[PDB]
């Protein structure tokens, strides 16, 4: 039941992640990334493996996802992918911070 409930936490932070609370900042990571309609020709040549909240919510749908570590490595994914593409200061990177701030604060208090 451990699973069960890990990936219930889980599913609870996405919820959270998607929500309106939240939606000030989390807008850019709803969808994968369209290169092509926001001009980023180097994208794809830059990102190898592309990850967004709406791919999470269908792999967790699916029951893609076999425990909370696997979920957590396509969220920081998400992340890791905006760092390295975008400049430092360009605002969707401080969007990033802040839902990186809620996703990791809400995953830390994972049940035992
Ligand atoms: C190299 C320069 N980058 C961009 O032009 C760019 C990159 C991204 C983006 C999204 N994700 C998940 N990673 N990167 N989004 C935008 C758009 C949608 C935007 C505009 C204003 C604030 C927030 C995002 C623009």
């Amino acid at each position: 039941g451990k699973l069960s409930e890990q990936l219930k936490h889980c599913n609870g932070i996405l919820k959270e992640l998607l929500s309106k609370k939240h939606a000030a900042y989390a807008w850019p990571f709803y969808k994968p990334v369209d290169a092509s309609a926001l001009g980023l020709h180097d994208y794809h040549d830059i990102i190898k493996h592309p990850m967004d909240l709406s791919t999470v919510k269908r792999k967790m749908e699916n029951r893609d996802y076999r425990d909370a570590q696997e979920f957590a490595a396509d969220v920081r994914l998400m992340f890791s992918n905006c760092y390295k593409y975008n400049p430092p200061d360009h605002d969707v990177v401080a969007m990033a911070r802040k839902l990186q701030d809620v996703f990791e604060f809400r995953y830390a208090k994972m049940p035992d």
